[PDB]
């Protein structure tokens, strides 16, 4: 999602 390139995404 809007968490850089780290889960959850």
């Amino acid at each position: 999602x809007a968490a850089x390139l780290l889960l959850p995404x």
